[PDB]
């Protein structure tokens, strides 16, 4: 037995015993009973055993314009394991005019060796070639299972319904999963444009520029095409009540329809994109920060079991080096917001007011993406035979989230000042004791690539 | 260690794991590992273990127009078990003029020593006397947490506006869930005696006289109420596009409405009313059959997470001995249908055609109910701490669902002919076994009432 | 020719021209061409020849709680005349214990030799007896076509659905048309006394005691009844968006559901029940006042051509003698409004700023509701064989509207301090001019009842 | 007094009246009263003078793909009147490449002297130049004040979201309304391609390529595009339950949004394109012929008042010359088929049925269109100093539609074989008989174009 966690209460999706684990080989082999003896023994007393998070939508690693992200695989994948999380599924983007298989390549040079924790990979298609679309046909026998386009961002990601179609078609041929940024963006550019015209460029204004009907309208037009092809898709981030009502209404229709959220859309609000001195530039991500009535919406979604996840989203754009190109025009500034560490507290704080079970925790957290995204029963949750990717949480423990105490690259945080209870204390990668009472004491040769399961929905 | 499963797979609503079960003083102790010495092994070989599922919607015993039904507490649960059920929530049903302990002692009657597996009760209210509803501040601390209301059956069951109200604001001071079921009798009433009026007396009308819309418009103005009183309330039975849409509309507006659905919503339709030789009256059940597009709707619900499980809503009338009574007027035949024992197997075929998955059967048919209505985690899954409830799942066992071949006192089954892969082969309830390799080997005192938890959502 | 109107512009709902009118023993018998002599002429120029105004909701003359209303029936049609009203159709109100023909005569006492303009009859049932229900298959053949009922309001005017149904079916069965008044009373009840038992005592509870949901609820309840039994409602003052939307529900499904606003659901909000110094005890009215987004959402259902008409369910509760007794339980304060008065003036300031169109306002305000109650074309529109019903509006006439210049017997104005554009100067009722520049001219014997039309739809 | 009609039933959208007319300059000067000599004087006994029809949706005269359609303005026109229908709003067609004036001088060539009644245009918008954009700024004083673009027909008449964008831009800044064919190209075309792959190439698959949800997506986009311009826009051809209810939203919404059907929406289905022996491509038009519950549904938005107007999108390919480059491949059959003489008997049968009433027929056929193309009250109904477009009306007249009885250079009707009960008898343009008893009897010089009013909502 190479580690033995005792005393503590293992709360998966579906359970919550008091009880000791056996971990051998990085798997988890004996749960309760006699345990025996064991290299090392882990005092889990007064915590929680949780089966580690699995955030499935980053961009750990990122070049937007020429500039690049403040954070790198190695740099986001510690912070990711700090915040309890174990598993990644980064999205993998592909070059205007290069393969897929480049971009896979690419990917792994910038993963392979350097990654703390496991990840696996998505496939941004934003140049349709039709060799690129036939390397659809290829990718999923990788381990890549899940294709994603962008209904918005002209000439830069941005693809159009015959390209979602031919993407919805390849997918369920392949058995695979499509997902979709749901942006009108011609309509964001016209409001985009038609504000700058008017001399209106603090950041508040990316908000306004694409208020909720441009993503609603997206996101029933990808939905209806899903149906047409008769597929599965997957809409990332759905943020306010209109979008989320497309979604629902699909799911009524039998469209085969999944969705997810984002930690800061049940936290931000377009407000933040008012802070003094330039500071809501920070807050700059897309889709815009909603509105509270927003917050509760997409609670009470979570709870009733609409969301198959909350991921995060998390990007780095320094606020200082990156977010400054756009102090004059919101336009210019880089869209995204950190958060991969922060995730799993901001979520769990939902548990502490009664929004979220403490089961339901760990469904959004790290079972259900497991599920949905080929990982399961391997990730996901804490029984005989998963990897040991486990966390022991502190449920008393009260914190100030401070970047200055965060483990990333970045300049500051997406929730910086908020007070939690409930933190991360130890995390085990397979087995490996990753994270240590709070000090990350893993190695960037520790993480491995994950060649994830097919038919997805 | 009294048992030790061995070789099989162990199936929980978040975890599947090859591994071998510890066994003992009717918990579940280890799991992996070196088990050691053991009473007993089971072979569980090329088998699911699958948590024991649990019926909160069972009608066991009951007594309609001075008749008795068919089942007693003791011929159902035995029936139960062989079905791999292991817990059951019993509605114990008030009488006229007399108190709710008064009812619960007569239940206990009837449970005490002669029930095959675990049970709790439900509270039925339909003598809502000052009195009365001043003893739901009561019975929660019994364990009995949940108050059931009928919106139908007129001078029998039915209760107001203002009793619903009572008793929603009785739940929410004592912690408690309202049940009710939704139909809207005075318009039933209405095209019941308006069709006998026109000659009209076959069983079909029992259909035509209560539509979606009657359903559909008690579930709203229920949900309404539990809106205004700000409580979280529990719609039985949810059979129909229309119903189910008023739920969704009051989860969307932030209600706190939970909701079900029973088997034969999932493979019955109206036209079955229709069989001839008063056959039809088999089907005669409430609210009545709906249409095949009900049940995709109804599935994709499920699939999406919308309900929290799918009972049974059993009951017992001799096609012969009961449902006679109606040979010449439909209105006369006691409503109600079996099926207790086909619960599981039925929602099982449901993996069976991609309709649900593997890991959703257990959370639907156990996982999820016991979490809900409070026996979560001591009932419902499959970790260390848990009642050893345990059913040895056979995914290639086909067979034909026979009467003949069932385990209950009635003279027919609702699903006769129905064709099924995958049975129920042996029954654990805390420990023993009470059904080996498909026969009941229990004892009527195997049975115990479990005092279920408070604050039910 | 009794009277020739020159020089005017001839506005009705379908049609906008500059002529002359000629109007011959109480009917418009030419328009246009050579008119010849005439006992008078009125120079309308620079003003619009409306048809005279049409309130199909009024409670001219009441008796609440032993307390009788401010107005009467000849002081109520003055101020209607004096308003641009000429036809009002007025809820004859059944007392508990005596039968409907009781209460016709009644009325007739009330209204006949007093009406300063023509009346029509709604029948309230509020006591569903037997022989009760029996007389609403006589009451169509007197001219009354229209069956009122409440939903609300226990122990006074609430009947149950088994009343409703009944209602519903007598009117199908005579060619009538059912209206309600759409709240969950039970619902009202338990917050009316809930706030009541805190202390809470203010005005602003009666509408807080009554949320949209109250209405909704009865709303939806109301129209699926008529579903049901597959006949024409008709939704008396839909005051918000929600109910509204249940409404718009019922329409698709292909109920013939009817629904209606009433003036101050587009000006007032619950905010006006705080006003100071009990002065919001003048905003008691039921359904309770909403809020603004209601009134756009009202208005915009207005240009949509959703409602039916504008009414004004004017009521004279005098602020000091009746609205009293109440200054320390809302509950106490008798419910209802003035407006029969104000109601075109103030529907009108709709076109002046594009809400609705010229021609929707004599829709509204005259057209519509004539044909709904069965008073087309005889009333409605100014059509060679319609009564002599005209008003002459001076479209840019600016006024205050003040009570010191109203002409009921009230002590208050809804809409006391609204400055207006737009004002009704001179009426004709059947021919007589009964309001000459202002001052009203008429006699309470030139009112006369008005035998209305069946099949309502 | 040129015309005087005597012993009619002059029937507008609001109003009945037997009375007699006198015509004098192509206008109505006056209505009942005494008359006097006129040349001409017309026994309109027993029968209806409606306002002459209004048909805002036609292609009179068309070229697609090289060939020719087979009507002209004038043989078009003829039939039109010989309808019932006096005026008619053509779409004046861009071509690629060229100007809007370009266009419109096209336009006036065709028309010009050639057109038996009067006649106004919309303007196609094909090919989004600055240029041509910028022409929008010129035509609306030209009496053009109506923009129409495509969403479907890739490479031949689609325009993407910038486009329409800047359509809904330019018509607000012109006070002009912008028309739309919502369909998603796209998804038709993936569909068409992929049935024509499988060697599905009957007519049928015109219809399963293009189902409701490709005409409900657009519908939904298009809306929303408008929400965001916060522009009117017009919805032609709603032809399901899906689509209209995406309007319905709108409307909800707040958005300024109108629709229109088409005559064979409310009678043909898709089982029509399943006709043996290539019949069904006679019913191969754009969207595709929906359900019969798709016709109660419209019936019953148009008895709500939902849609503004029920024009017939005219278009004329003979069964013989034009369908026939097809009967290999339904995608080659030219789409569109003919109706603007029969439209309104077949919507006037609608009265016949209770599914509209008499005078709704009216507002729907010819004032209520009016009123949004900027007509009204020039056009539209009948009241003193409206043109003398009238229709004498026979509403007991029974006969069969042949196209062997039409009057159009069609070879088939879309109607053949229906049973009507009234016809159009004899047909006056601006005082003008053009069509007397059953027979044309007008010149192709009569016709004149419209300078339409502007700001359309
Ligand atoms: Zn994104
Ligand atoms: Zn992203
Ligand atoms: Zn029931
Ligand atoms: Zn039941
Ligand atoms: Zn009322
Ligand atoms: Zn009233
Ligand atoms: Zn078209
Ligand atoms: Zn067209």
């Amino acid at each position: 037995m190479d580690i033995i966690i005792k005393n503590g209460t293992i709360v998966t999706a579906d359970g919550i015993s008091r009880a000791d684990l056996g971990i051998k080989d990085g798997k988890i082999t004996q749960i309760g009973g006699a345990l025996g003896p064991a290299e090392r023994t882990i005092d889990a007393a007064g915590r929680y055993v949780f089966p580690g998070g699995i955030d499935v939508h980053t961009h750990v690693e990122t070049v937007s314009f020429n500039t690049q992200s403040a954070d790198t695989f190695a740099t986001a994948t510690v912070a990711a394991a700090c915040g309890g999380t174990t598993t990644i599924v980064d999205f993998c983007q592909q070059d205007r005019g290069h393969s897929l298989a480049e971009a896979v390549a690419k990917w792994d040079g910038m993963a392979g060796g350097k990654s703390a924790i496991d990840y696996g990979y998505h496939i941004i298609v934003l140049d349709p070639t039709d060799s690129v679309i036939e390397e659809l046909e290829v990718l999923p026998d990788l381990g890549i299972t899940s294709f994603k386009v962008f209904m918005a961002y002209r000439g830069m990601n941005m693809i159009d319904d015959v390209t979602l179609l031919k993407t919805l078609d390849k997918a369920v041929k392949t058995g695979s999963l499509v997902m979709v940024h749901a942006e009108n963006g011609d309509a964001a550019d016209y409001l985009r444009d038609k504000f700058v015209a008017e001399g209106k460029t603090a950041p508040i204004y990316h908000a306004l520029s694409r208020p909720p009907r441009v993503e609603a309208e997206a996101t029933a037009r990808a939905l209806a095409l899903a149906e047409i092809v008769n597929a599965p898709i997957y809409i990332v981030h759905v943020t306010c009540e209109e979008s989320l009502e497309e979604v629902m209404r699909a799911k009524s229709r039998g469209v085969r329809a999944l969705a997810e959220t984002c930690t800061h859309y049940l936290y931000l609000t377009k407000e933040d994109l008012e802070r003094p001195d330039f500071e809501g530039a920070k807050y700059v991500f897309t889709p815009p920060a909603r509105a509270k009535k927003d917050h509760d919406v997409l609670w009470n979604a979570l709870r009733n079991g609409v969301f198959e996840t909350v991921s995060s989203d998390h990007c780095s754009w320094l606020f200082k080096g990156h977010k400054d190109r756009g102090r004059n025009d919101f336009r210019a500034i880089p869209n995204g917001a950190p958060g991969v560490e922060e995730r799993l507290m901001m979520v769990y704080q939902g548990v502490n007011e009664g929004r979220i079970s403490l089961t339901q925790f760990v469904e959004l957290v790290a079972t259900r993406p497991a599920k949905v995204f080929g990982m399961f029963p391997q990730k996901g949750t804490i029984a005989v035979g998963s990897d040991a990717d486990i966390v022991l949480w502190d449920p008393e423990a009260e914190m100030v989230i401070e970047q200055t105490a965060m483990h990333n690259a970045m300049d500051y945080s997406s929730y910086e000042g908020h007070k939690v209870k409930g933190v991360p204390k130890t995390v085990l990668l397979r087995g490996k004791v990753i994270v240590d009472e709070g000090s990350y004491v893993g190695e960037p040769t520790d993480g491995k690539f994950l060649k994830r399961r097919k038919y997805k929905q």
